């Protein structure tokens, strides 16, 4: 959804420090330190959306593709969010 | 991020058809036919997420590395989602 830059404050600066700790956790490289966070800083607003994503392999002019298509929960309102292929059979 | 396996049925044959009309006002691949849908049919539950998400450069060990931070809006706790690097600087 919506992007914004954010301040580089104490709380960027804490996130920072958040990432890095919970990387060490997980010690893919090995053991950091963490030293300060730098322009530029994004904040990106996640929408809601409760439904569910078909997924399915369709057969169009003879030709295997691959189509997602999502509904809403409440309204049952569906889109097309993508189609790809010719895809080999599965 | 819950899945399931739905059958062929008219109400997925009928995702096939909405699917290629759709293709079609795009019209990447011409104009298509519908043919069928074949198995597997998977349809994945989309469970609703309201938040922010934190993609922050973060200086670790003198290195430059790319750190993704989650925020949900109702309870503000946080997770690292990805942590990979070096990066170079933007």
């Amino acid at each position: 959804g919506e992007w914004e830059i954010i301040d580089i404050g104490p709380f960027t600066q804490n996130l920072g420090k958040f990432a890095v700790d919970e990387e060490n956790k997980i010690g893919q490289y090995g053991r950091l330190t963490f030293n300060k966070v730098i322009r530029p800083c994004m904040k990106k607003t996640i929408q809601q959306q409760q439904g569910y994503e078909y997924q399915l392999y369709v057969y169009a002019s003879d030709k295997l593709f691959r189509a997602d298509i999502s509904e809403d929960y409440k309204t049952r309102g569906r889109k097309l969010l993508r189609f790809n292929g010719p895809v080999p059979p599965p």
